């Protein structure tokens, strides 16, 4: 069947769109295909490009109220490399606390990790019921869904600035400095190239956390 309505979604609403790239846009819904109990919504992207989409695969053009995100919520967050900045897929891993200086933690899907506020995510319209389900690297998947039911046990490394310690890094170990622990991150230092990143302080690419 061809849908006008379908939940609380409304063909020719905004809406963001998850493309090839992995990568989220902003578009228009401007259809809803039912086959079945299965459900398809095709978006028009704001470069005229069109995709039919499984609906984890769309999210909403607003942001969320904070109570209705969770621990394992599916977000898409924005992900500022540089002065560029990208719409990805990912997990909610931690809610505002004093600790985190109320911000999110978003786990996204390609492994990197950061804290963001309610102004940078957005809620993904039909996510699976085991969130982390549609989530493509085994690896992350397996972790996502080992944290969010473990949760709110979290191993995670006590580590301050200036500590040395390995670090891993396309599958093998890097002599890196703690720089940063802000909440559950750390901002590791690698040596040989002088690029540093955001970690998490449960990940095992932690040598203490490999180690445990
Ligand atoms: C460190 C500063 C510094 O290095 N900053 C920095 C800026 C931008 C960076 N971008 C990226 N991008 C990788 C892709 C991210 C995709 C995110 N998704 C879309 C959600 N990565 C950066 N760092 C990652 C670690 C690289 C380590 C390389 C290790 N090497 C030995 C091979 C990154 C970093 C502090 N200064 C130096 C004082």
């Amino acid at each position: 069947e061809n849908l006008y309505f379908q939940g609380d979604l409304i063909v020719s609403m905004r809406i963001l769109g998850k493309k090839r790239t992995k990568t989220w846009h902003k578009g228009t819904l401007i259809a809803i295909q039912t086959v079945g109990p299965g459900k398809k919504y095709k978006v028009k992207f704001d470069n005229k490009g069109k995709s039919l989409l499984s609906g984890n695969h769309i999210a909403y053009d607003y942001h969320p109220p904070a109570d209705k995100l969770y621990v394992g919520s599916r977000v898409v967050a924005k992900y500022k490399d540089g002065n560029q900045v990208w719409l990805y897929a990912g997990i909610v891993a931690e809610t505002p606390n004093v600790k985190n200086k109320l911000r999110f933690l978003i786990f996204f899907d390609d492994g990197y990790a950061s804290y963001v506020t309610q102004s940078e995510l957005y809620p993904i319209c039909r996510p699976l019921k085991k969130t982390w389900e549609d989530i493509e690297d085994i690896s992350c998947r397996d972790f996502i869904e080992e944290y969010v039911t473990a949760y709110p046990n979290r191993p995670m490394v006590l580590l301050k600035s200036g500590q040395l310690i390995k670090t891993e890094w396309e599958g093998t170990w890097w002599k890196s400095r703690v720089e940063e622990v802000d909440g559950s991150l750390v901002r590791i230092l690698f040596l040989d190239d002088k690029r540093c990143e955001w970690i998490y302080r449960g990940s095992t690419r932690l040598e203490p956390m490999f180690s445990m």
